[PDB]
């Protein structure tokens, strides 16, 4: 059955993937799982680019709280409950946007720090982490808030407005 939230969960998860892949490439791990941009172009651009934006500019307001929460956690251990607790640490006091934006970019800091200690199963699951996250609490935001759709115009928004 394809319905909304469904549709949500599916686009979620391809643009996790394409995400995860691509800050890896940006550092130079470049794992080659995909064949293609597997979420749509301009939604893989918007995250893409909002994430690097993040980590550039508003580092300590939305990627420090989740890192903060994993000190102390090697890379060796880092697991889906250590990166559930994290986001859960945030999240329990609002979603918004940007919120979902620190979450992917958490997830390719993950990514990376996995990557570097060689823990490949590990890396190529990072998407479906976020995909399983999503499904209590931020996927009916998302269908509440405008869709995916609704992001791609914040995206617009932000990235028109930085320089
Ligand atoms: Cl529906
Ligand atoms: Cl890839
Ligand atoms: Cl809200």
């Amino acid at each position: 059955w394809d319905n909304e939230l469904s549709g949500i969960q599916n686009t979620s998860v391809s643009l996790a993937a394409d995400y995860v892949y691509m800050r890896l490439a940006t550092e130079g791990f470049v794992f080659g799982i995909r064949s293609s941009v597997r979420a749509p172009i301009r939604l893989c651009d918007a995250m893409f680019l909002m994430c690097d934006l993040f980590e550039r500019k508003f580092h300590d307001r939305y990627i420090a709280p989740l890192k903060n929460a994993c000190l102390g956690i090697s890379a060796k251990d880092m697991d889906m409950r250590m990166f559930f607790s994290a986001l859960d640490s945030v999240f329990s006091s609002g979603i918004s946007w940007s919120r979902i934006v620190a979450m992917y970019a958490f997830a390719g800091s993950v990514a990376l720090a996995c990557a570097r200690q060689g823990r490949r199963q590990t890396v190529i699951a990072i998407p479906e982490w976020i995909m399983l996250y999503m499904r209590r609490a931020i996927a009916p935001w998302i269908h509440a808030n405008g869709g995916w759709d609704s992001f791609i115009k914040f995206s617009q928004d932000v990235l028109n407005g930085n320089h």
